[PDB]
């Protein structure tokens, strides 16, 4: 497991440019990044597909349901701080 805190920043008329899904693991909800659009605020901050989002602005989002994490991120405005968890095979 690697861990990295990212800070994403966008303009008002603009999305962060990533998508998430929430998996009910065996139930512990884990939310991870399923897509990141190229050259988006997300990409530039270092966000990568497969990253688990463990925290949003120091809120532990592990165990949180999908709708709440979406609302949390949307409530964050234009600055978003994500603790990511990831690893690579190679
Ligand atoms: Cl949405």
């Amino acid at each position: 497991q690697q861990r990295k805190v990212l800070t994403l920043e966008k303009e008002d008329n603009q999305t962060f440019g990533f998508e998430i899904q929430t998996y009910g693991l065996h139930v512990e909800m884990v939310t991870f990044v399923c897509r990141v659009h190229e050259s988006s605020p997300a990409q530039l901050a270092g966000l990568t597909p497969g990253d688990t989002i463990a925290s949003v602005n120091g809120l532990n989002v592990e165990g949180i349901r999908h709708r709440e994490i979406v609302d949390i991120i949307k409530a964050s405005g234009n600055v978003l701080r994500l603790e990511t968890l990831y690893s690579s095979t190679l």
